[PDB]
């Protein structure tokens, strides 16, 4: 008899009741019993952070299912509204449980007689809610017993150390079916502000009833204040809220004043279809998507009424002008900058940037950085040099360009279409100055689904040479599984980078990673 | 100009909103639908109407293909726990008139329209105590845009709308969905509506599914709390999700009033469909189990499940199960349930199983017809069982008769011609001349009356033993798309009951006077 066990590098949410530590598949005969397994927690793990460890039985696999798998269903949902934190009772039956205080070796037992075929068991770990976001969970499963006889385990995936995280927003929270399109900044007071679409009815893009929400943390992501609606258009002009959506937020901190700016696209009318195919040439809300700004002058607690800046930057011939989701920046000289994207008169989308030299009162947009590109993020790679990292519809890899004149003229970067692979998805890029971090060196930090197939392997990558190279040694995989893929980075302090992203375990997931783990 | 559509869809007495009419108006920016008139029919009881509302629902996206009468589904029958009131996300109330209603209802709006196709709709709310036999005839004789009358181009109109009750709707009692209706009327006049409780999704077995019963002692006006008639929870320690029981069929033993429900329990089989995972053999680990429960107190309490698999299943068959809906008591006291099995050649076949000893022992002889699945049975004449079958060849119901409890079968002239279908469950019942107001023997049939999709849920009557189904003796109940299953039962001498999956609720009950069908 054989036992196949897989561990994936997926976040252990501190706010979840269950977290999939290990999944086990056992091709067995009728009557077989997994009488015992041993979980050996690592010596460097802080045992006092662990609330519980559980063994679950999840029945048998269907003969009709194609391929080989490690579960018959997703054990813990990130989709079912209001039921995303605890193991789905429909599909898993608890065999055993060890609760706090945990010792270094944990033995879990079962009396379950298996059925003939592929049987599934899995191990759950529960962390205490106050657990440090920097805590790591190293474990192994050195022993397993079937019918009281030792069985050697066949490993089909193993991780050195697991990371924790917090599901800031989950399916169904505050009556919203979904949350998407992450943006993250750290204010001058060290406050973390996470921005996103509040996708009330479904996970689809505009047009739909969508508002801009903001979650605020004053303790580096350990706890998040109740969600605030930063922007909404409700029943503007008498149209239903479903035909008055605002979405795809981008957030920036004016670092000279601590004023926080969020830009989003308001779509008006356009039925229940996607706004990408219904925003048309013109300027009015009836004709085209509206570029809207809100500001906070109290560290993200309260937000101004929306400010319509469409007329300042949209050409009438364009079908659609909107921000690139995620974040914007303050340049060294105090210039505020947001990435943008527009569908031109020839129906081709293009990435670029808009900026303000007067603290966000007036905005300017020059020329496109590259044709057939969409979502992009901007970083000041060197003083007065903006680097734009772009979602490229050609597929396979991020396009990269720079400008020294705020986007009048652009230069393709050596790393463009070669250094950073992608499946055509949003990606995050930030600059970290040597003075402001523990490595004492300038850094670019990038995050995306690190693959050309689907959206998985959410990874943070660091560059020490202005984005020319991204060494494998200086990367950290955070989410091996499939998700919606968008992410946004921001330095929490001098020693830690924060990532606010769409993961396999939560719609808005926050994680903290030490820079010492990335570099060194 | 202005295009308006009325569909023959049930007006639920238990909803807050129901779509009376849908309007699409191609307009210029700033156009105002300042007034519309609803003229309620002269025979309508105005005291049953709680309110009528005018809604504005924005404009259509230019990117959408074809012509439509709404940008979204205005009142959901799918969103768990949000299926009774118009979705606020997509409709803005313009005007409202509340009880006591007047025969003529003027509804106004001040909304400046956008350039494009603008949507307006009219909602009707009934009072919850409204008679299930109440009919609502209306017209919209006038409409004004920019203080000028505008000719209305009709793209669908109904003579009279029927009411109904959404006995089960998405999210009720924590179940995402409900499917597979079965309906009987006991010897006490009690209606018992059986269905799958599909807790996690609308998918078939395998899944966490129980058998539910909704009981009514007032001809469907109100329904008692759901009773779980059968469940296997965590049998043998497996999850409930790998222990579903479904596709119920119910019958009244008319000799004793004992009520019997037969369902299929599937054990193990992952999270895939039991149709592809029930295997040859006899144990729960191998194959779907044919389970029975009984009620000796008019459907109020139910016995522990009784496994009858060994009495009627051949080991070579992949899957033996009941034909969902209902069974019968024959004139001589024989209990009969339709059945279906996938044989060793992997071909499904309809048939019937029967009991001569009040449900203690069951017997199953020969298949009625090859490559058929769900069927319903009725004693068309004393001693003659007529089986009406879902046929995989497509397009039409197969019909066969037997005089020896399924040892031999005779194809009926009506077979594969008289009753069109899209390959879906259909209900058949017999009504004796002495037991109904017409004084004639009747066969009553219900299915999605179409060969394309599942729609136009229609009750058909036959006065000639199922040879003909004259268009004049039919009643369309649900013009829109739905899951399509239905089950018929006479409520009393004058009215037929239908318990079905409709476009407006997972379990919909309606009552229809036989005088609406015949004459
Ligand atoms: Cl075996
Ligand atoms: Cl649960």
């Amino acid at each position: 008899d054989s036992i196949y066990v897989r561990e994936q590098q997926i976040p252990i949410l501190i706010d979840r009741i269950d977290n999939v530590l290990y999944e086990m598949r056992i091709p067995a005969q009728k009557g077989d019993v997994l009488n015992e397994i041993t979980i050996q927690i690592g010596d460097n793990v802080d045992l006092s952070d662990i609330q519980a460890i559980r063994l679950f039985y999840s029945g048998v696999e269907a003969p009709s299912r194609k391929g080989e798998h490690f579960s018959p269903v997703t054990y813990i949902s990130s989709h079912i509204p209001g039921n995303t934190r605890k193991a789905l009772e429909s599909y898993s039956v608890r065999q055993d449980e060890v609760t706090a205080p945990l010792s270094r070796t944990v033995k879990l037992t079962s009396k379950q007689p298996m059925l003939k075929g592929i049987n599934y068991f899995w191990v759950s770990i529960q962390m205490k809610p106050e657990t440090s976001l920097l805590a790591k969970v190293a474990t192994t499963m050195p022993n397993a017993q079937i019918n009281n006889k030792p069985i050697n385990i066949t490993w089909k995936g193993k991780v050195d150390e697991r990371h924790v995280g917090i599901g800031v927003r989950q399916a169904g929270d505050d009556g919203s079916a979904a949350f998407r399109i992450p943006g993250l900044v750290t204010t001058n007071n060290g406050t973390l502000l996470g921005v996103y679409d509040i996708r009330y009815n479904s996970s689809v893009d505009l047009q739909e009833k969508i508002d801009i929400g903001v979650s605020r943390s004053t303790d580096k992501g350990q706890t998040w204040e109740p969600m605030r609606v930063a922007m909404t258009f409700k029943q503007t002009d008498g149209l239903p809220h479903g035909q008055n959506g605002v979405g795809d937020p981008s957030i920036l901190v004016d670092e000279k004043t601590n004023t926080i700016w969020v830009v989003a696209a308001w779509t008006h009318g356009m039925g229940n279809e996607r706004a990408w195919w219904n925003s048309m040439p013109g300027m009015t809300p009836d004709e085209t998507a509206q570029l809207m700004l809100v500001k906070s002058e109290d560290d993200g607690k309260t937000w101004s009424e929306p400010i319509n800046i469409t007329s300042q930057v949209k050409d009438p011939s364009w079908y659609f002008l909107l921000q690139g989701p995620g974040r914007g920046i303050t340049m060294q000289d105090g210039t505020l900058v947001f990435p943008i994207q527009f569908i031109d008169a020839t129906r081709v989308p293009n990435a670029g940037i808009m900026y303000s030299k007067d603290r966000g009162k007036t905005w300017h947009l020059h020329n496109l950085a590259r044709t057939n590109t969409t979502e992009a993020q901007v970083a000041e790679v060197e003083p007065g040099v903006l680097m734009l990292n772009m979602r490229d519809n050609r597929g396979g890899s991020r396009a990269v360009a720079t400008t020294k004149d705020l986007g009048k003229t652009w230069t393709e970067h050596p790393s463009s279409r070669s250094a950073l692979q992608e499946s055509v998805c949003m990606a995050s890029l930030i600059k970290v100055n040597a003075k402001d971090n523990i490595t004492g060196k300038d850094l670019l930090l990038f995050s995306n689904p690190n693959t050309t197939k689907g959206r998985n392997h959410i990874t943070i990558k660091a560059s020490l040479d202005g984005g020319l190279t991204w060494p494998t040694e200086h990367q950290v995989l955070l989410d091996e599984a499939e998700g919606w893929g968008y992410s946004c980075l921001s330095m929490i302090d001098k020693e830690t980078v924060g990532i606010f992203y769409e993961s396999s375990v939560a719609h808005m997931t926050f994680q903290a990673v030490k820079l010492q783990d990335l570099i060194h």
